[PDB]
C-alpha cells in the first residue's frame, strides 16, 4: 500500500488520472452511459466486456493490465431516499474490497450518484461521507475527481477538516 495513505481531490477528467486503477460510475447494464461512464467507455472500452452488475455492487474488468472497477450507485429517481442511501453506501464498500484485492497503491474515484443519478439533489456530502466510511480502512492513496470548481473547494475542505 501507500507509505502515508492520503486523500486528494483534482478537478479534471478521470479518464486522464495518474493512479494505478479507476472506479467507473457505471450503470447496471454495462452500457456506455453519460458523464464519467462515457469518458471511461471512450478511454477503456475493452473494460466493458461482461461489466454488467447489480445496483450496490462493484465488478472489476481489466483493460490490458489496467483495472477498471465498475461501481453501480443507485438512481435516486427510482429509489427512496432510505433505500438509495443503503445502496450508495454498499457500492463504496464493494469498491474498498476490490481496491484491497487488487493490491494497488492508488485509485482514482468519482462521487457516485451525484450526476444524472442524483434525482436533482446536491449529494456531495452524502456521497463523499460514504466514500470515506468505505475507504478509511484501506491503505491506497485515494484521488477524487470532480468537474465543478465549487465542488473541488468543498471536497478539499472536507478532506482538510479530518487533517
Ligand atoms: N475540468 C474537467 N473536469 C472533469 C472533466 C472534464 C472534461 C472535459 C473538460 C474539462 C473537464
Ligand atoms: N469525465 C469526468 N471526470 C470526472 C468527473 C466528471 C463529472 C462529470 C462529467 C464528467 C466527468
Ligand atoms: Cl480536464
Ligand atoms: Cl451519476
Ligand atoms: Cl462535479
Amino acid at each position: 500500500g501507500a507509505m502515508a495513505p492520503s486523500y486528494r481531490v483534482k478537478r479534471m477528467d478521470i479518464a486522464k488520472n495518474d493512479e494505478e486503477c479507476v472506479v467507473n460510475a457505471a450503470n447496471p447494464r454495462g452500457l456506455p452511459g453519460d458523464g464519467v461512464c462515457k469518458a471511461v467507455y471512450k478511454k477503456w472500452p475493452e473494460s466493458f466486456k461482461n461489466s454488467a452488475t447489480p445496483v450496490g455492487t462493484a465488478k472489476t474488468v481489466m483493460c490490458g493490465t489496467y483495472p477498471v472497477i465498475h461501481a453501480v450507485g443507485p438512481n435516486f429517481s427510482n429509489y427512496t431516499e432510505s433505500e438509495g442511501d443503503r445502496e450508495l453506501a454498499a457500492a463504496y464498500r464493494e469498491v474498498a474490497k476490490e481496491v484491497t484485492r487488487l493490491g494497488v497503491n492508488s485509485v482514482a474515484i468519482p462521487l457516485l450518484s451525484t450526476g444524472v443519478y442524483s434525482g436533482g439533489k446536491d449529494r456531495l456530502t452524502q456521497s463523499l461521507n460514504h466514500l470515506f466510511t468505505a475507504m478509511d480502512s484501506t491503505d491506497a492513496d485515494v484521488v477524487i475527481y470532480c468537474r465543478d470548481k465549487e465542488w473541488e473547494k468543498k471536497i478539499s475542505e472536507a478532506i482538510q477538516m479530518r487533517t
